[PDB]
């Protein structure tokens, strides 16, 4: 969904200063008749403030739509997380663009955010500063490493000194529920890591996660995914880099099919030429008896 | 736990009568005092009926014990179970031996077996020949082979024309609860199964239960362990084939570390010495071949 | 409470039939005017069937009279077990004398019975023959002795091979609710007890109940009293051989003082001379001994 | 558990700061993967500040072990009770020792005076200064009589001039949950117990908790245990002792086998000889007279 | 409401059959569309089964009218009553006239009834034959006395071996709510009352119920009205005697002034002269003396 | 109740300082052992603070006495109302005397006093001067007219001009529950009242309350008590008077038996004497005038 969506904004000031948007007045837009050369306007509830423009009435749930639970306690939540974290942004407005609200953000990373922003224990509960840098990424307003610290989800399944693997489950977002089993991968900091470590930990994905490959999408982080979803994500990263007129790490748990199909999509070749590689290329014999080994070392010991 | 911890019997009839023994019971003869010539008798509580022979309170729980917990509803169950189940056997009077009160019983399977009795949609809510074979299994009371209409467990994780993988989750047992992580392997029927579904179930599960490695205590069905405990369980066979004084089905799906060791410990050779093939022994290529080929073709289809 | 204020009986029949008495019954005849001349007949209430004779409303709890909490959902229990009871014990209508509905009842007694009644584990919940002679012991309509099977109450504290200690918790009654702390000891059997069982059980008394006093209203079981009570229970025992126009069953762990001061008694001397021997006569050294034998076994073992 | 498994600190300032630790970061702790010689050292979670160092990872309770129920709502009590009372007792940083966290703290004792802290009515809940001498105590950082007003339990039982009786029931603790009927003797205040009062106390314990000694593990309090646990508790107090390479206060209703056994140890006597005495020594007979004095004065009076 | 708006009949038997009409019905034919010439015809629902004559809806509740509250679980109660009851009647179909449909009930004397009759202390409970008597009155089906066993209240509020006075509360009845504060007594027996007695209520009315006046309708039981209701009843009841195109069983304790008043109305005196001997005559003085002789006695006793 | 079961006092400031004691208090003190001549002091707790002195135990209700049920939220809210309420009134050390403690209070009445200061809409909810000053009246503390807006109770049953009828319901009372149907009449202010309308009033009440007599112990309020309940009140009055080593108002209203039996009472005369006027003497003819008036103006009107 577009940043209009869930916040609006006031010029009068030296600051941008923005406000949160309510379950009603998005209600009233969405019933309210608006002239065409209107709907880029964010609407004027009169009863209930400003609402999205009618130009984006498509990102939200009807009777028969899918999209943001508008209604959810959830949608709230966001709305005043988004409006906080901007005002403190402090943005001047002499600089101000219309059009970033219409930056698209990531939804369901923002919603785990929430979930981590609202546990007591969560550093993110009290690190001001910090939260304010997990939802700048996550509104892909800013260009940030998506460092352990800042992950979307704070679900630990796994970690040692360099990587750290959440779970990402979207079955229960209240806003734009999904089901999908996925994994993130993120680095504790931006040490260079010995290749012992990442080989080790390579082994341990590849024993503990054996259904998943873990891919990148250009920045420093990385997603699991079921191979058989593999040539979704893949599709998807064909377009966005139809989009663009990458830096997987090197990482050597990343999956070497995804490796090379992106390498040659990134060079001109075609999808349906490229998704080939997928399933054509086999794991390094290193990873597989490093693989090979925590499982005799399990058995025996 | 003896049987004796959930029944006691008549023999006043034509065949033996068997009857529930009740928690109350229970907890007075765990507090009576028994002189020592008696503890092996079956104890009249004179209030609540005939509690077990004190000679088995190492088997129920107590406030620092670990044991059945009687006091559960779930001890209810499981008492009326087999009380109805036994009698209907039907056993003649004459031929009673006081001994089948000392079977050991699987607890945790019967715990089961209560779960898919009580389920509507189960054959074993209403057919009552079946019920009576699953339960004489559980109670090792008869030979007969632990065919999927019998499996102690409804979860069905996965079922192909042969064979059926159903979970073992005791975790949430009233009895004994516990937390391995199990599932078992059942054939549908006792018929010749074609190498082609073999190999193709032992690929399977290569994929799906990586973690696992499915043995045989014996007899025609399995259990998928984790590999941290393939020596557990290869102990426990193994001090079973000391008391002497194994019919793997031979199976192309069971562990090969497995299939050998416990090939060594029938003919003569130390744990020490075998316990070893275990780990050391590699599964086929046909197999490898064939889980890669899972793998792929489930990344694109 | 009189027997009257539970049941109304009939005489039209071969044998008497027996009534219960309802709470709006019970609540009607409290208010209604009768003459005095008919106080002491059944109450009709017309609308809720008989009510006791007026000339009882004593027995019953008023906003400022402690009785029968008739309005107790137990009252109506208890009710239904009297008229089933004396209906089966079919007493014959030309033998029928109007007094026995003045026989005093164990109303506590009868309350605890109920609790053994409904007791799904406890023999008399389907024995209904003990049960008939359980209550008609509780109602004072029977001299048999009131051995184990037929006691009040099912909390056993303790049992052995002879004895049987059961709790008397009034405290939690809602017919006639109570402070008392007693036990009472009752023996399984009306078989000759060897005195080393006899000597063994005093000394286990001594050691656990050891707040406590045996003692015997003159039939075969025993009430385990507080010292700070033993007086009155002496004093009771005095006005009841007041009323003269014993078998203590001569049991070891019966308390001395009571044993000779009920000897006194029996044998003309005055409450006020034999009171004495309560507290001045010491136990047993057979039984000190075995008493500090228990606590020694009991610290090392 | 040592109170690292409570709380991490900070040598930034001038004063040592000390902060809670989060059911979350021991989770998180107890899942990742730590280098050897980095398990002395507390560890950080990024996510949820730092945790225990994996050294002792034995503490904490698992699906399989017995430890602090770490996830209890009473864990983060403890564990805020613990941080304030610590920077609190402000302690310089420039003679701060790491091995102070390897204290061993009393858990039990600590819950129950979270118990007393959290109650409107008791003293601590409102004394700070008390409060900081109660948890000192507790936590065995300071050698300090724990007189009444700071003794671990409120639950009055008894109380004269001098001494106080506490029930100290573990049962319902949800830290360190253990049943064992205990209860403990404080002294009031430091003054002079005249043997008047001592051995009138003595004689009321000895009839009131009659199945209980009175021991002491050295301090200025004593505890009451069940005659079935001296042998234990005399096994603890020989591997404290034999671990110091003692003054029960020559209080009169101290266990005579207790006092004899313990004074055989602190002299060398080995274990397996002086558990002798325990059930060896009859009380004096000042106390015995004593003792049936309050029983016939009830009985009599 | 008309015995219409509960029960349809079938003619096809030997007895009439009488059928329940539920809420649905109802509902449906409130808003059916019925020409003129058929209002006065029992409605077919076709889904719902038969409705009451149009020509009632004037009689049920609707958002702006008071009337029958029919969607209440107290409507299917009556309704069955009524069937039930009707069909034990067993009036025979060759004599049925439709005419008794039309025939007003008195609905919250019915729904008293229901009350008693579910009462499980009520002899309407379980006493059928009483049970057709009390609610054939309730109907207006027949001319029998209103004696107490078929009153249409269980409140009892007093009860001498004559009368008896019962509590009409209408406040809480989900048919028809009312607040009027009435009572009826009704004698327990058609039998000759004594003079001593009637007096004697007399005198115990006048002290228990001074506000009211125990007046008749012409039958054989009385209404005790609030004083400033008197008229209403009065007028009512003159009303009545204009529809002729009364025995007030001359009871002692009937008000005065309602004796004598309609006494002028049976002999032909118009209201506006009678109306007055309603609050200008006096009770007797053997009555006055007599109720201050209850205040006396009460005074002192 | 005395003073000293609510609240505990320091001398240390210049100010009485009280203090409010809770219910554990209460319980440790019941329980502690204290020496004869010390049970006049407060006893202190040591974990709980100060509690009422030994010598007023008989004023707490026990498992088996009947009395102020200390254990009730309400006994909580009694004691800070006291305790804030004297600290208040802020009475000099200087001038402060022991005996004051021992000062009945009507417990019953100050708990009313809860219910409307607790009321929001009570004026004493707010009004901390009024507040104080029915405190202090219900305390025996102070002499003061009970005027409306202080009376105990603000249940309004009755209002005129000149008085104030309120319902005194005990029932409900979690502190010293009792049933007593009883009312209150207060007079609004301290004005003269014509007898045009106390007449007036004596009628109403004569009308409304008749089983009610309005009585008078002195002060300048009234209750209004069953006449069955004179007699006691009577005696009551009598102990009080004697005990003096009396102002009704003359008001029309109260009940002349009362006022005459008094009358003599304050001469000397016996009770047993004098207990005869209460029910000899008739209602003066000019209230039973105004009483019919009353009556047939309602029938009529």
């Amino acid at each position: 969904a577009e940043l209009a969506c869930f916040v609006s904004f006031s010029l009068t000031e030296d600051k941008v200063v923005w406000y949160p948007i309510n379950k009603k007045a998005v209600q009233t837009m969405l019933c309210a008749k608006v002239e065409k050369d209107q709907r880029s306007n964010y609407y004027d509830t009169i009863l209930y403030g400003v609402a999205p423009p009618p130009e984006f009435r498509n990102r939200f749930k009807t009777n028969e739509r899918y999209g943001l639970d508008y209604e959810s306690d959830q949608y709230t939540e966001l709305v005043n997380l988004l409006a906080d974290t901007l005002n403190m942004v402090s943005m001047p407005t002499e600089k101000f663009q219309f059009d970033i609200v219409k930056t698209v953000v990531q939804v369901r990373h923002l919603e785990n955010l929430l979930c981590r922003i609202k546990d007591v224990n969560d550093i993110l509960n009290a690190n001001v500063k910090l939260r304010v840098k997990a939802v700048m990424i996550a509104c892909n307003l800013v260009n940030e490493t998506e460092t352990t610290p800042l992950t979307e989800s704070n679900d630990i399944v796994y970690q040692d000194s360099y990587f750290t693997i959440t779970k990402l489950d979207y079955s229960n977002h209240k806003l734009l529920p999904l089901m999908a089993d996925e994994y993130k991968i993120t680095i504790n900091t931006k040490t260079d890591i010995p290749d012992r470590n990442q080989t080790a930990f390579a082994a341990y994905i590849r024993y503990n996660f054996n259904k998943f490959a873990a891919i990148s999408h250009g920045k420093r982080h990385w997603r699991l995914v079921l191979h058989s979803q593999l040539m979704s994500h893949a599709e998807r990263l064909d377009r966005k880099i139809k989009s663009d007129k990458y830096d997987d790490g090197d990482m050597a748990f990343v999956h070497p099919g995804w490796k090379t199909c992106i390498g040659q999509l990134c060079g001109g070749t075609t999808f349906e030429v490229a998704k080939t590689s997928l399933y054509s290329i086999k794991p390094s014999k290193t990873v597989r008896t490093a693989t090979n080994k925590i499982e005799s070392d399990l058995i025996s010991m």
